[PDB]
């Protein structure tokens, strides 16, 4: 028994248990950006930028 | 028994539970973005740029 | 039994329980952005940046 | 809209999420009972004895 | 809009999220009872005796 | 709008949310009774004796 390295994690979510009981929901945009409710989400990047949950209102670039 | 890098885990979601009770629900847009209700996702890139839930307003690039 | 480096964990979750009872919710937005509502998330980023509930109301670059 | 005793409920179970990762899993029995397991169940009795996971190693009733 | 008695709820359950991650699990019974997981149960009973998760070694009886 | 005695609960269970991670469990049993692991139980009784999780190692009635 060697184990070289081995029994890794990176991103990992295990486990998870939830409950969301809401009556009334709303969401009104005009323009923009909204993100609600992400939940048990695993990533991973190499040689990149990551991101999970990213809003922006608008993004210019002139020139 | 000897394991070599190995039983590695990247980008992993498991035993997730959820209940999502909800009596009314809207979702109101005049352009821009919306991301609701993301779960149990998982991802992995290379050599690349990730991302789960990104919202953008609108991208502008001119010249 | 030798155990060169491995047994590790990086940007990992387990083992998360959660209720959220909301009779009424609302969210309006008019230019900008808005995140809520991210729970068990978990993300490793190599050679690039990482961001997990980023809001930006607007990115202007001009020249 | 008036409403005599009306939307009721007795004996109710609704929105139940439910994982169960189990690698080995033994029962040994010898005589006698074992109930093991037992999720989501709902029961109404009306002029009786009700049970649900019940066990009993031997009733005996001599005379 | 009158509402006699009405609306009512009795033994219910519901909005539940369960996850149970077990490796190894043993149960090992000589005579007598085991009851083990029992989740998510709702019963109502009249004019009789309720029982949810009852265990008895034996119940004998002479005369 | 009026509302006579209504809207009541009486032996109700609602938003729950549970993780157990056991890696080994054993219940080793010789006679008498074990109850173990009840979870989100609800119950209402009329005219009757009620028990939820009752062990009993055994009941003698002689005469």
């Amino acid at each position: 028994v060697l184990y070289v390295g081995s029994k890794t994690k990176e991103g990992v979510v295990h486990g998870v248990a939830t409950v969301a009981e809401k009556t009334k929901e709303q969401v009104t945009n005009v323009g923009g950006a909204v993100v609600t409710g992400v939940t048990a989400v695993a990533q991973k990047t190499v040689e990149g930028a990551g991101s999970i949950a990213a809003a922006t209102g608008f993004v210019k670039k002139d020139q």
